[PDB]
């Protein structure tokens, strides 16, 4: 269990737990046991400059879920600075068309937040999917709400892919600053927002009893290609050239092997 | 009784940018632009009461040309609020004989508070599915530089549209900007010193890297061709039934709208 969240702050560490828990609970009926070798559920750099923990529960069949993943990456920058990442991502299989789920707190020095329900179909070709999963809900409210905060501004990634892989309502934020209020921000706004978002994913994207015969060979293969494309790109950009570094060639390869396998790539 | 290239109600700087822009297009694509065949009724029109006045300019592309058609326009309208709305724009649309990006530049001044600028090379293929399309037309270029460059200016800020559709229909490098204040004096400087160069450079990459002659002998495969067709349909469809279908009957009265919306839907090839 990576539920320890060692290096993070209590407030941050607390959000990750509530979030992860809700996930595993509201979904027990459809999630399988974590079947990762202890060698992957927890790993670090030989020299001890970086430690991490992974948690991956795959979905049962008949279930709309492909798999879920939680993790925290703690590293020590040779510049004396410490990088700490904590995330939770939900991936759906092609038996469903509904958006995925992702929340991430990223802090190298301020703090970067990523909260969103990643669309799984082209929104320009499918104007109805846009209406169904984003207009109707209130995903945009959470983004705008967080914006009002003075020490909170829009975060635009250096990667164009990242920018396009996220939905129009996705919350990509850079919260500048000074513990004190930061933790207040997390507990009073971020968490409420993050939990609300996850809420919509569960009750409207995962839970369901409508999809008879729907999603035919073509539309379905469409999804598997797009999901595959996305999953591969993101692993080649975040792992392939960032892991051999943080934990040495020995580790990465085996951890990235597991992941690429978990991701079907 | 104003012509398209007259741009009556806006300012000199804005008016000049729109003229330079449309002319560069017309001059640089002489070889493949067909002349405007819009009836007088559609080139220029207004609401019988005098509240709204508009001018349209559409040049369809010849066959063998990668161009669907280019359209230029300006809408002047006086809101029951006592305030006036002015929109000027130029869009370039490519047909299925190519996969290359489209082109758009729009200036929108609803209130006397802010001028909204929309400058982008709208993508025509899904970027997550086609990462190479993303690398070819966006990374490789310097399109994002225009966006962050213009953003440094204190008076300039991000403009996030009420419409989720609009938010997705644009490329990640698009410049969706909200330019501050009515400090006429400084506004005119920005458009003159920054927006103009930015737009002409953007239009420049469209002309020489999306449209550009060279070996245009590249045939869009059978299935890629159909996707483009479908996605272009969807986009145009949405775009018109959102901007025109809900706003025109209001601005110029049912009589004119149906006439101009009909001409537009025809040039966009929709049903
Ligand atoms: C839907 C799921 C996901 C999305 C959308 C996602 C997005 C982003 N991750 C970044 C980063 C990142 N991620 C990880 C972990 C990780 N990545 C994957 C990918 O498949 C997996 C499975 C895992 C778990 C093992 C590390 C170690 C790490 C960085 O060092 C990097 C970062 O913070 O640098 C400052 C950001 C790129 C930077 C940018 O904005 O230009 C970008 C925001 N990461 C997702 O997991
Ligand atoms: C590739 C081409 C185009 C793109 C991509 C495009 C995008 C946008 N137009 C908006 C608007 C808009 N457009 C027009 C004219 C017009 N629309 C079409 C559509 O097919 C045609 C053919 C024409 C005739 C030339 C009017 C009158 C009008 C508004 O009142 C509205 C606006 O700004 O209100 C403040 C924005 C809505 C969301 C927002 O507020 O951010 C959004 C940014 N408009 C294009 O023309
Ligand atoms: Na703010
Ligand atoms: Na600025």
């Amino acid at each position: 269990k990576f539920m320890e969240f060692p290096y993070v702050s209590p407030t941050r560490k607390q959000l990750m737990v509530d979030l992860m828990s809700t996930v595993e609970n509201r979904l027990q009926s459809q999630l399988l046991p974590c079947n990762l070798p202890p060698d992957v559920r927890n790993f670090n750099n030989p020299n001890g400059s970086a430690e991490a923990s992974l948690h991956i529960r795959s979905g049962d069949k008949s279930s709309p879920i492909d798999f879920v993943i939680g993790s925290w990456i703690h590293c020590k920058i040779p510049t004396g600075v410490s990088l700490n990442i904590t995330s939770i991502s939900g991936f759906l299989n092609s038996s469903t068309k509904a958006p995925n789920f992702v929340v991430e707190l990223i802090q190298s020095s301020s703090l970067v937040l990523i909260l969103d329900l990643p669309h799984r179909k082209d929104l320009v070709l499918n104007p109805d999917y846009l209406k169904e999963y984003y207009q109707d809900t209130a995903l945009d409210s959470h983004r705008q709400s967080l914006l009002k905060l003075p020490e909170v501004n829009p975060y635009v990634s250096p990667s164009l892919f990242v920018r396009s892989a996220f939905s129009p309502t996705a919350s990509m934020l850079k919260i500048d600053a000074e513990e004190d209020k930061l933790e207040e921000i997390l507990r009073d706004h971020v968490s409420p927002a993050a939990k609300e978002v996850l809420e919509v994913w569960l009750e409207r994207c995962v839970k369901e009893e409508e999809e008879k015969i729907v999603v035919g060979e073509e539309e379905r293969m469409e999804l598997e290609r797009r999901d595959k494309s996305f999953r591969r790109k993101s692993i080649e950009d975040d792992l392939d050239l960032q892991f051999p570094r943080m934990f040495g060639e020995e580790v990465s390869s085996r951890v990235v092997h597991a992941i690429k396998e978990a991701f079907g790539v």
